[PDB]
């Protein structure tokens, strides 16, 4: 840091600028860091009687943590659409991390009043691991990010872990982590942190919708050279015998032809209606779903593997976890109707992808023979075969950014299930805690642990700046394309926009796939 | 947990100085570090007097 109590640490950034190719953002807000804990650590677990699916072990830290992982913390609505109209696709490259003018405040509940006052020598530490040695909490899609419209005032979430259990009860394997033994940096009022960060290389992120469907690569003028077996018997006199014909598939056979290419990899999903008179009465909700097992617990799958959600002129099913879901302004934690929550649509994905709520195909079950007939059966579930082509899920405009690779011995395709960039060595976990101040000792000596501190709490201003990479189009399409518009008809609010209360609020989920790309 | 170190008394003779808790025993060991707050008083008596103060503030660091 540097200077003085009434010298101030740093000016307020938040701002977009775009120069073509690369393009960046800034942002600033606003935080307020509580104690947590009362300044001491606790073991927590699953509580008392619990299925087995839930048990848990772990512990929890006074420590906080920022999380800027969500788009629309970086993108203002506007600045989102100079990117998904415009562009074929975009990936991070580096960023910057900022706090200052930082403040630490003490308060006095006696009575019925509450006085809040300067602690002026009281300090706040902060630290970044970037070695990956802590648990990496960040990519679970939690709560407590940035706030997406920039006057917003927010609490730092706080910090901590889980490990391996037995039941509720901790295995010898079974790690514990002090971040207390970590170098870090404190600080007083008049002293500011920074560090930079660079991005791996990834690929870009596709914004582009493909105008061919797998189904159709080819020209419906030309016949195909190859033959494909079409009749299998013939009339002869009465009854028909055993005759093999074959056939070359032209425009009206396109159902037969042969292709070079195969449909993505599908695990299946229950299929349910918008309209609540189409859905079974009972509750299928857990019963129902597509899971997987690992060590004796069940754990439902959520986004799932990336499956388009419904088929041509079906508006009205999605796949039971298949996609993701928002909630709207205000929206409670549980029980809440369909009304209040926002479902996002993967479609454009039909093209290469499967449908999420319906089999991969069909595959031959047996030998034929004189007496024997052919039987065939559908096949829910397929793993990936050479030569099998796909694409991944959608960012839309509030969700995960990023995740970090699990550290293993093997991994296949890594782009994550939610959405985003798979990074081995993401943005690391910037960590902030108020430094213990002690009150008022006993006069003599006692070697006991202090139950007793000055309550107080600090606030400051944190910025973000991230730099994008970004990859324009060159289209010989001659039509107009679709684009991201906002109805032009008279409302009472406007979309993305305080109401007469003040709460922002956000409409609708954006996704970025819009500009169309031959397949 | 337990002793690091113990200073060997200052004496004409001693044989095989380690100590008998366990650790190192040094002639120079680590010294002593002291910490004290400085006594401020507290609002004396307008005339003089000659005695020694028993009325200071209360404070801790
Ligand atoms: N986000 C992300 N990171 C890395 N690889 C990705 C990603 N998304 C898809 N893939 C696929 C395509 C790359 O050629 C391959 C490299 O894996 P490995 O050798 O890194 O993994
Ligand atoms: N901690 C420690 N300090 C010193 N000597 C030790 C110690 N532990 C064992 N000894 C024994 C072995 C040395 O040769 C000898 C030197 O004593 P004097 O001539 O120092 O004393």
């Amino acid at each position: 840091g540097a200077d003085g109590v009434g010298n101030s640490s740093g000016n307020w950034h938040c701002d977009s600028t775009w120069m073509g190719d690369r393009v960046i953002t800034t942002s600033t807000r606003t935080w307020a860091l509580p104690t947590y804990n009362n300044h001491l650590y606790k073991q927590i677990s699953s509580q008392s009687g619990a299925s087995n699916d839930n048990h848990y072990f772990g512990y929890s830290t006074p420590w906080g943590y920022f999380d800027f992982n969500r788009f629309h913390c970086h993108f203002s609505p506007r600045d989102w659409q100079r990117l998904i109209n415009n562009n074929w696709g975009f990936r991070p490259k580096r960023l910057n991390f900022k706090l200052f003018n930082i403040q630490v405040k003490e308060v006095t509940q006696n009575d019925g009043t509450t006085t809040i006052a300067n602690n002026l020598t009281s300090t706040v530490q902060v630290f970044t691991d970037s070695e990956y040695q802590l648990p990496y909490v960040l990519g679970s899609a939690h709560q407590g990010c940035l706030p997406p419209f920039p006057a917003d005032v927010f609490m730092v979430p706080q910090y901590g872990y889980l490990t391996l259990n037995n039941g509720s009860q901790a295995v010898g394997r079974s790690s514990f982590y002090c971040l207390e033994y970590f170098p870090s940096q404190m600080l007083r009022t008049g002293n500011n942190f920074t560090f930079s960060y660079t991005f791996e290389d990834v690929p870009f992120h596709s914004s582009y919708a493909h105008s061919q469907s797998l189904d159709r690569l080819m020209n419906p003028l030309i016949d195909q050279y190859l033959y494909y077996l079409s009749r299998t018997n013939t009339p002869s006199g009465t009854t028909t015998q055993s005759r093999l014909q074959f056939s070359q598939a032209g425009a009206s056979d396109i159902r037969d032809q042969s292709r070079n290419w195969l449909p993505g990899p599908c695990y299946r999903q229950q299929r349910v209606s918008k309209t609540s008179a189409d859905n079974n009465n009972s509750e299928y909700s857990w019963t129902g779903a597509t899971k997987y097992h690992l060590n004796g617990r069940d754990s439902l799958v959520n986004p799932g593997p990336a499956m388009a959600s419904h088929k041509d002129d079906e508006e009205k099913f999605f796949p039971q976890s298949g996609v993701l879901i928002f909630g709207k302004q205000g929206s409670e934690k549980t029980n809440v109707d369909i009304e209040k929550v926002m479902i996002t649509d993967e479609e454009e994905i039909r093209t290469t992808n499967p449908v999420a709520t319906e089999q991969y195909g069909s595959v031959s079950t047996n030998l034929q023979r004189g007496n024997r007939q052919a039987a065939t059966a559908d096949v829910n579930t397929q793993g990936v075969l050479p030569g099998m082509v796909w694409q991944d899920r959608d960012v839309y405009l509030q969700g995960p950014i990023w995740a970090k690779i699990p550290h293993t011995d093997g991994h296949f395709h890594p782009s994550p299930l939610m959405g985003g960039f798979g990074l081995k060595h993401p943005p690391p976990q910037i960590l902030i805690k108020n430094t213990p101040v002690p009150a008022n000792p006993s006069t003599t000596f006692s070697a006991a642990k202090f139950a007793s501190f000055i309550t107080q709490y600090s606030t400051g201003q944190v910025s973000v700046e991230i730099e994008w990479e970004l990859q324009k189009e060159n289209s010989k399409r001659w039509n107009p394309e679709i684009q991201y518009t906002s109805n032009y008809n008279k409302s009472v609010n406007v979309d993305f926009t305080v109401d007469t209360n003040g709460v922002y609020s956000e409409p609708r989920p954006i996704g970025t796939r819009y500009l169309t790309r031959n397949l």
